[PDB]
């Protein structure tokens, strides 16, 4: 059997034993059924999965709550009395209420059940495999880059200049440097002196290393540890404190109503009996105990729905601020525009204009200059820039595809469409200077592969404004003449008319060394944007938020770019990238507002402006995707992270991510969070309403004559109804195509508005008025008849139900929406008049509640006089949309 080995004996012992130990193949790697093997015996690479859950002890947690051991209690007592009847209904009704609040319960514990599996490069069978870390046994090899995270316990057998994060792990913020040779025996006490093992977890901050597995999972200290760090968390969301502290204020309100009514019952009053159970039933009805339940559910609703649009978002409390944002940051490349270059428009030096046709990264395509067709060395000025922007390359095609960057691609293809591919390898590279974001050129220094014996040759490309500064001659008719200020000012002119067409520039220089080059020409490497992106960016702007472009381009094209999809009004400038290097964040504070244009830039300037951003009132939305872009995304409040092209760094230690890689799946999160806000107003709003009738009914039934017609068995159920499946069915709902166009909703903002309490008490004095309408007509001169509670219940229960009918969106009437799209709402309503019915008809129950017969045309009169607050609800809807039309028409 493979044995594992602890990190001490991998780090005393060279490779050449960890690899004779472990049977691990350095170059080769293992076999699929050798993997499969390791796996089926030591487990899979995840943390030991023992967690048991006792759903019993969950069932008999869902006890103890004050207020229905009071209830038990008053049920016990008067078991003790001499009834029998009321003592099985309350004890069948708190059976109910308990079960109800279990499956609730269950059903928030599997929605916060309800993000990825993380995924490393392995290589196996000597072929580098983009795979799963969970299924890494012991003993594969692992190939570390930048911004890799390490995926398990790696014995370090080939290391080039790393630098890895071992932060999270010891502490210490200055990142230590991995070494290959085995660490002496004296020196292994302290864990920071561990420098040729790579441990789980760890962040690999610069350098390429390739290592071996050697502990997975629970063979490793550090894994302890982490599994313990990071399993119990509670990251409580700031609208979830919001909605307890609403909750309790309203618990206390209640309670100081139910008091008061009490002592008024009290004074002129008999049978304490009745009225200590209708108290403890309007205690459990007015109170909400369903809040937390119902707004977790619905962020995890909503949550599922967003991450099936392909929009992955932790931190859960993040969810709370999505759609909140006010400005959202975008860079050129990736997110607002496709990661695709072709070259269309050739400028040489000589003043040669030449057009490249086909799209795509394939041999396809022709160059015309003048109408001739060039191929191969025809035109010496076209032919020296493509072999320069051969020969200074980076990027490889194969298969009609790229690997590497695709603005170097596209000179690959431009090079394959003139018929000059093999001509990379005709050239021996001996030095290289790459291309960075502070330097912006590339530079190759190089010979022939035939002919050695000429001097070396280096061709540099890159900007305009870095290229030209190292050139100081030029072409023109075959002869080499001196750069005076005049052709820089037409090159000027030049790169200005490209950009305007939303060409990206590049420039091209070649010369025996740096520093005399030649400048070659330029070319127009065209961008097509992504669809939709337009209207997307439209319709964001007209209302709320304001988006911004990061591309580090020139000005020109970007305007361009920003101009074609819509991004430039008529009040909008644009500030360059050294300009916000010498300037503090105060005084580009006062311009941040205006500009939405960012060229020139670099990620070092992003925490700055975010800076800026934080000065005045507002929340950033950044879209860092590549290195050194991490720590801007953890200083902004949230973080867009793409999947395709992201490195760990800026993934794990990040905020919400975008797989496949769009603008309008912000958009489409920011709709669903404020659908989320939405349905938890309209669940409040339904809740406080239907509380409030209850009480004033109360009220005005034991003032001070003509006892409340509801029962405690009655005003129960009806806090059955009230927070039951027809509650919560209100917190998950399929979202229209309205929030788009409102504005963002402020954070010192509450969730109680002006409007909403009118709405509240409108409808609950229609339900008071209902209520009486129908108890003075039910009798005349009769004291007390029963079927006047029949009456009176059935009456409430169906305002109650059409209520919660009128209550299934505040911005959206029932007439546009269907029986259907959270079809739920529908399935409680009609599981509701099913209980009702049957409440009504039963005699096993007539005897448990108080409703023992209806007529047909009572229920006829009671569903025809219920209507009156549908109809009013929507009416003031109609009116409301027909000031909003006429409000928006001037
Ligand atoms: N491989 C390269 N060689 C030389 N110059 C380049 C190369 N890639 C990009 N550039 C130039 O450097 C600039 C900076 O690129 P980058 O900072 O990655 O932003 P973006 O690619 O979105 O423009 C580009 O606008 C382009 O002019
Ligand atoms: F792809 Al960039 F700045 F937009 F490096
Ligand atoms: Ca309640």
């Amino acid at each position: 059997m493979i044995p594992v080995l602890t990190s001490k004996k991998a780090s005393e012992l060279p490779v050449s034993e960890v690899a004779s130990i472990l049977q691990a193949d350095l170059q080769n790697g293992l076999n699929k059924c050798e993997v499969s093997h390791r796996r089926a015996f030591h487990g899979w690479n995840e943390f030991d999965i023992s967690e048991d859950e006792p759903l019993w002890k969950k069932y008999i947690s869902q006890f103890k709550n004050p207020l229905i051991m009071l209830l038990l209690a008053s049920a016990v007592i008067s078991v003790l009395m001499h009834q029998f009847d009321d003592a099985v209904s309350i004890t069948v009704a708190i059976l109910i209420v308990v079960t109800v609040a279990f499956v609730q319960e269950y059903r928030s514990e599997k929605s916060l059940e309800e993000l990825v599996p993380p995924e490393c490069h392995c290589v196996r069978e000597g072929k580098l495999e983009h795979t799963l870390a969970r299924d890494l046994v012991p003993g594969d090899t692992v190939c570390l880059s930048v911004g890799d995270r390490v995926p398990a316990d790696l014995r370090l057998f080939e290391a080039v200049d790393l630098s890895i994060d071992e932060s999270s792990l010891t502490g210490e913020t200055t990142p230590c440097s991995k070494v290959t040779a085995p660490q002496p025996a004296a020196t292994n006490g302290d864990l920071a002196s561990r420098s040729n093992i790579a441990f789980m977890g760890t962040l690999v901050r610069c350098g390429k290393a390739k290592g071996v597995v050697i502990g997975t999972g629970e063979n490793s200290e550090f894994g302890e540890v982490f599994k313990m760090m990071q399993a119990e968390e509670a990251p409580k969301t700031p609208l979830q404190k919001s909605m307890d502290l609403l909750g309790k204020q309203l618990s206390f309100y209640s309670f100081g109503i139910i008091g008061i009514i009490m002592l008024v019952g009290w004074l002129l009053g008999k049978d304490i009996l009745e009225m200590f159970t209708i108290s403890v039933s309007l205690a459990v009805a007015a109170i909400p105990e369903g809040l937390p339940i119902v707004v977790t559910v619905t962020l995890a609703l909503g949550v599922m729905r967003m991450v099936k649009k392909r929009a992955i978002v932790k931190k859960l409390p993040i969810v709370e601020t999505l759609g909140c944002c006010n400005v959202i940051c975008s860079d050129k490349t990736g997110t607002l525009t496709k990661n695709e270059m072709t070259v269309t428009h050739i400028f040489t030096s000589d003043g040669l204009h030449a057009e490249v046709t086909g799209v795509g990264y394939n041999q396809f395509g022709e160059v015309i200059v003048d109408g001739d067709v060039v191929h191969g060395f025809y035109n010496p000025a076209v032919s020296r820039i493509v072999e320069a922007g051969c020969v200074c390359n980076d990027a490889v095609i194969r298969n009609n595809t790229l690997m590497g960057k695709p603005t170097e691609g596209a000179l690959i293809a431009l090079a394959m469409k003139m018929g000059l591919d093999g001509l990379q390898q005709d050239y021996i590279r001996k030095a290289e200077y790459p291309f960075s974001s502070e330097q912006k050129w590339m530079a190759v220094k190089c010979v022939h592969r035939t002919q050695q014996d000429r001097p070396e040759i280096c061709f540099m490309k890159g900007a305009y404004e870095q290229v030209i500064k190292y050139c100081t001659t030029y072409q023109s008719k075959g002869q080499t003449l001196t750069l005076t200020q005049q052709q820089r000012d037409v090159y000027q002119q030049e790169k200005a008319r490209m950009g305007s067409a939303g060409l990206r520039v590049l420039a091209l220089a070649s010369g025996p060394e740096l520093g005399q080059l030649t400048f070659l020409g330029l070319v127009g490497i065209i961008d097509p944007p992504r669809t939709g992106v337009k209207e997307a960016v439209t319709t964001l702007i007209a209302s709320g938020v304001s988006i911004k472009m990061i591309t580090g381009d020139s000005q020109e094209t970007a305007v361009a770019i920003a101009s074609r999809l819509g991004l430039y009004s008529k009040t909008s400038q644009s500030v360059s990238g050294e300009e916000i290097d010498a300037m503090d964040v105060q005084q580009l504070s006062q311009i941040v507002p205006k500009v939405a244009v960012f060229y020139r830039a670099s990620p070092r300037h992003k925490m700055k402006i975010i800076k800026s951003l934080q000065k005045n009132g507002s929340v950033v939305a950044m879209t860092g995707d590549g290195v050194n872009d991490a720590v801007a995304l953890k200083a902004a409040d949230i973080g867009v992270a793409m999947g395709q092209t992201g490195t760990d760094v800026c993934k794990e230690a990040a905020d919400m991510i975008l797989v496949d890689d769009d603008f309008q799946t912000i958009m489409s999160a920011i709709e669903e969070g404020k659908g989320i806000y939405n349905n938890i107003k309209n669940f409040v709003r339904f809740q406080l309403s239907t509380s409030i009738a209850a009480l004033t009914l109360i009220s005005l039934a034991t003032l001070m004559n003509f006892p409340n017609p509801l029962n405690a068995m009655q005003i129960l159920w009806i806090n059955i109804i009230m927070d039951g499946p027809p509650a919560q069915s209100l917190g998950v709902e399929p979202v229209d195509k309205d929030v788009i166009r409102k504005p963002p909703r402020n954070w010192k903002d509450s969730i109680l508005t002006k409007n909403l309490i009118l709405k509240i008490l409108v409808s609950s004095i229609i339900i008071v008025c209902g209520t009486l309408f129908v108890f003075w007509r039910e009798l005349r001169d009769n004291v007390i008849t029963p079927r006047d509670t029949t009456m009176t219940f059935t009456c409430f229960v169906f305002f109650d139900m059409f209520n919660a009918l009128s209550s299934r969106s505040q911005t959206k009437s029932v007439f546009e929406i269907g029986l259907c799209s959270n079809r739920m709402f529908c399935y409680a309503v009609l599981g509701s008049i099913m209980g009702q019915l049957l409440v009504i008809y039963f005699p096993p129950l007539q005897k448990v509640f108080q409703t023992e017969s209806l007529s047909i045309l009572d229920l006829l009169f009671l569903l025809g006089l219920t209507s009156s607050v549908c109809i009013v609800a929507e009416i003031i809807k109609k009116v409301e949309r027909s000031r909003e039309k006429i409000q928006k028409h001037v």
